[PDB]
């Protein structure tokens, strides 16, 4: 099966998954010189206040913290959205190495590590038929650098001793990820695709320029989960990214100057 290895990685993608090699792939390259502002981008609006997640889950590729979505409880609005978008899970990509991690580079540069907070859009009803048209979902990519350490991460990278292997998850309750956030919203967005996987074009990216900073240690703690199940020889899961993708007919536009 698929994966970040040298036999079953990216570039072996394209034999299961036809489409990733499509007209609308993420990641992408982001070239700042060239992305244009676009005066009728509204303000994002990253309405978290009433966030229920439940669990934390490793599932061979990433760790997925889960959210409850059966009501509009946390939801992305505007900016280049129509409509709401429910949060359903975050989970992050990253690095062996802090100088790769990110799967959208920007300038060419690559973070440490890069959060994706994964929403659909509420007029299809559920995730599953959101994934199969155009504007289904929202993802909210945010880059990490390593520095200081971000207070609001601590409570995610503690927990992951628990749910090392893969098929593991725990409860995980009560976490607000508006403590993952960095002080600006100023994004880029453009259309694209999942980034794993059955690599669906149903993606609005927004991807905020302004990165958080996360320890070292908080780091090294992600490198320490496993690819792997329980009683199986030891892969660590690190350089669990995409790298980017052809951008084709398509233009990122900036909500800033
Ligand atoms: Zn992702």
């Amino acid at each position: 099966h698929w994966g970040y290895g040298k036999h079953n990685g990216p570039e072996h993608w394209h034999k299961d998954f036809p489409i990733a090699k499509g007209e609308r792939q993420s990641p992408v390259d982001i070239d700042t010189h060239t992305a244009k502002y676009d005066p009728s981008l509204k303000p994002l609006s990253v309405s978290y206040d009433q966030a229920t997640s439940l669990r934390i889950l490793n599932n061979g590729h990433a760790f997925n913290v889960e959210f409850d979505d059966s009501q509009d409880k946390a939801v992305l609005k505007g900016g280049p959205l129509d409509g709401t978008y429910r949060l359903i899970q975050f989970h992050f990509h990253w690095g062996s190495l802090d100088g790769q991690g990110s799967e959208h580079t920007v300038d060419k540069k690559k973070y440490a590590a890069e959060l994706h907070l994964v929403h659909w859009n509420t007029k299809y009803g559920d995730f599953g038929k959101a994934v199969q048209q155009p504007d289904g979902l929202a993802v909210l990519g945010i880059f990490l650098k390593v520095g200081s350490a971000k207070p609001g991460l601590q409570k995610v990278v503690d927990v992951l001793d628990s749910i090392k292997t893969k098929g593991k998850s725990a409860d995980f309750t009560n976490f607000d990820p508006r403590g993952l956030l960095p002080e600006s919203l100023d994004y880029w967005t453009y259309p694209g695709s999942l980034t794993t996987p059955p690599l669906l074009e149903c993606v609005t990216w927004i991807v905020l320029k302004e990165p958080i900073s996360v320890s070292s240690e908080q780091v090294l703690k992600l490198r320490k989960l496993n690819f792997n199940g329980e009683g199986e020889p030891e892969e660590l899961m690190v350089d669990n990214w995409r790298p980017a993708q052809p951008l084709k007919n398509r233009q990122i536009k900036a909500s800033f100057k």
